[PDB]
């Protein structure tokens, strides 16, 4: 149980931090590649510019946490509990985050290149400036989420759930101009 | 002036009908190919399955007239004033109808292939079952018009103006669910 | 009168109560002061005619044309309009309150100071009508075709409008909804 | 500063360039004239503080609170705001042009004469904010929560709004869409 | 071929007017019960307050015609071609008008009690003041048609096609109040 | 003042916690039945699967708190100030929550049977999978809230305020097609 402590440039490569608990712990540029963080729980922790290469995170809970700038590569992220998680400028490209609930998560400037977000729930998620080339959002629920016109044109969105307002934004991303009655 | 008269199967090829006025005139299977119909005025007439290959109809006026099945090939149709004209089954492929107000006009099963319809006004028109391959609807006013899903996926629509229903159906025609 | 025509004719101050017309085409005829109460008209036209202080209440027009006719201080209510055209007609200052105008062609129609509160204009074409100072308070405008300029000059307190029309209004007031 | 508190403290006219704070809770402290350029803040609060002629450009606030703080003639642009609260903050007369305020809590916020042209307020909560004379020309307001009164007092020339919002605007201007 | 002529109180009961043509013919209070008007064609004709009891009208064409006040009872109306037909105050209760195209037809104050309008196309039809108790509008296309709130509550509308604006009107006919964003 | 402390399986029945303040307090399976919690203030606390039978919580304040699975029976919940409270799996059956602003509150799988929610503000709330049998949402502000089709067919909605999406889904939940 790491509480109210900082860490920087710390190397945790290949260690077993199962069931780990942290509270207001802040890590910067730490490497957790190969680490097993299954069942871990974190409250108000920050993972600024950290590396999670082949990191195991399933069945974990992150509440009010920051993932600013971190790089996730082929991680086991499902299931997982992200309640108020900031993924600003993070890289999740290539990862499989299928069926994960990402409601109210900050995905601003987040890399989602070839990220598998199928059947994900992104209601109200801020996806502004996210790089989504090759991103898979099929059957995802985007209702109320904040998305730029580039997503509405480069993401497979088959069976993806959107609202009327978003129906209009998606149409203008393709050239149509709304005029009504 | 021809009125309350019929004409079936006659060839008017290359004749000059400038300034002609017809009323409740019925023309079935007539060939108006090469005919000059500039300034013509029509009220309640029918041009049923007529051939219109290279005909000049600009500055004309059709009011409550039918073009059921007639075929237009390289015709001069603009400017032109249509006031409730029925284009059911007509062939307008490759013609230029830019700027034509086609408000509340029936275009059911109409062929609009390679048809230039840019800036056209289609408010309230019925295009159910029209063939729109290569159809150009850029900047067209599509408000309140009825259109099949296939249209959204075949016509160029850059700047085409639509209603909430159409914007929604556009996304639908692309698999997004609402 | 049936299947007859009347050009230039001057009917000023005559009494045509309960008059009936079928396909009667009155072109450029005056009807000022005339009393046409309880009259019925079917398929008739009233091309560019004058109606100055003409009484027309409790009347009935079906598949009729008013192409051009001018109306002034006429008593038009109640009135029953069925497929009646008003392309270019001039209704300035007239009082049409309560009239039901569903699907009425009012293209290029004039409506300055025209009072139309509580009117039902569902699906009525006001395309290019002059609506300056027009009174449309509490009127049903749903699915009626109009120009952006009306959304800016007409008093529309309590007027009913549908979602598409709402989009039109916010635009005609400088907001941008075209992409959004 | 990390995990520390500061009540009543008076920082007037100090120089805190490139300053960093993590969970620093400044309650009722003055920062007038202070220079906070290039500063970074994470999870900090600035409860009822004063910022009179405070320089804050090129800064960064993440998961921060500004609950109550007053801002006056401050240089706030460019500024990077991430999950920043402004409940009750006073931004009158300030210039926030170009700032990106997606999902910013601006409830009970004050915005009189506040200049926010071209701002991005997508999903921003302006619930019960005073927006008198507020400048929102060309701003993106889509899916942002607002009160009808703003639709009537804010200049919104070229502001972007979505269909639902259009419905809201035409209403706040007396039209009836509730049934229709 | 009846042209430019009137008729009043005329009794045509049980006669064979097959392939009949009329133009600007006007009938008032005429009885066509039992009449066979198959393949008939009419232009600008009027059938003011007329009786069509068990009348055969299939494969006929009415263009610019008035049916004001007439009573249709168990008629064979399909297929049939109604192009600009006025059915103001007419009674079509009980009739089977399934699959008929009724586009731009005046149905104002029209009785449709137990009228079978399934799979009908009523785009832009004015249905204001129509009495629709027991009316069957399943799979009908009502887009843009003018309808009162009573229809939106007493008509079977399963699979019936309506537009967004009508989606709102139907919701308010049930008590919901639209407010948007 | 209890802070950064846990409480598991304890019975507070009929105690008086008036004006109590808790922070990051975690209560799992605690019975607050009969307890007086008037004026209480909470910040970041969790009441996980707690029993709240006849408890007084009026004039309270819950900020970023969880009510995951807790069960409320004949409780005094109004007025009340909720600021981001998670009601996932909570039982609010038959309680009176009239006028409560529940903006952006999670009500996933929440039981709202015979729950009085008239005039409530639910702008942006998540009701996915809530049980709304006998639920009263008359005049409630439903704008932008997520709701299953089943809700439209079970709750009284007279005057409930909705968005274009909801109005459309209401008609859908009644078989009309758009």
């Amino acid at each position: 149980q790491w509480v109210d402590c900082e860490f920087t440039g710390r190397d945790f490569r290949d260690e077993d931090l199962s069931r780990l608990h942290t509270e207001r712990a802040m890590f910067s540029e730490c490497d957790f590649s190969g680490v097993n963080l299954a069942e871990s729980q974190h409250r108000g922790s920050a993972f600024r510019n950290c590396t999670f290469e082949r990191t195991t995170l399933w069945h974990s809970t992150f509440a009010q946490c920051s993932m600013l700038g971190s790089v996730f590569v082929a991680c086991r992220l499902r299931p997982l509990t992200l309640d108020d998680v900031d993924f600003t400028l993070a890289v999740l490209g290539g990862n499989d985050l299928r069926g994960l609930n990402l409601t109210g998560c900050r995905l601003r400037e987040t890399s989602l290149v070839d990220t598998d977000l199928r059947k994900c729930v992104l209601r109200g998620a801020d996806l502004s400036g996210a790089r989504t080339t090759g991103a898979r959002l099929d059957d995802a629920d985007l209702r109320g989420a904040t998305v730029d016109p580039v997503l509405w044109r480069t993401a497979s969105l088959v069976g993806a759930r959107v609202d009327v307002d978003q129906a209009v934004a998606f149409a203008a991303a393709h050239g149509l101009c709304l005029a009504g009655g």
